[PDB]
DNA sequence: CTGGAGAATCCCGGTGCCGAGGCCGCTCAATTGGTCGTAGACAGCTCTAGCACCGCTTAAACGCACGTACGCGCTGTCCCCCGCGTTTTAACCGCCAAGGGGATTACTCCCTAGTCTCCAGGCACGTGTCACATATATACATCCTGT
């Protein structure tokens, strides 16, 4: 999180198949940048 | 002066993010219509500068000549910033309480301030002198001359 945070340029535009988060808590919160800066990531299929 | 690398740009096509544009709906602020004292414009009148000289005086600008001193280039070499790689660190997070700190809006109200008088005293103007600058008698005062 502390690297695609501030690279989500590179990533946002991928076709990701499996999204996979791991100690999802720290997308605890929408007001925190992360969940915001995961949230459009463009994926088939997603798990936390 | 080329090669020969080698990074750096930099085309160029791609793709979502989000500001730019547009549309809608009221509010308010510019327009309309009309009345009403000024602003200032314009037509004189005055007389103050502004201009235009002219002469005499001489400071000053000026050209020249003539060094010296400062300017520029050169040189040497020797410090202190540049380039670049590593360790450090501060700047971003994210966290976890529970509520206010303060611009913003609004309504009475009421002191303060405009407006508009009439005055009269205090400050622009005319005039009286006094401090410094100016130009001239003067009582000796230094060469010149009869003697």
């Amino acid at each position: 999180y502390k690297l695609v945070l501030q690279d989500h340029q590179a990533f946002r535009r991928k076709n990701w198949r499996y999204l996979i988060l791991d100690e999802a808590q720290n997308i605890k919160n929408f007001k925190s940048q992360r969940w915001q800066s995961l949230l459009n990531f463009n994926s088939q299929r997603r798990l936390l």
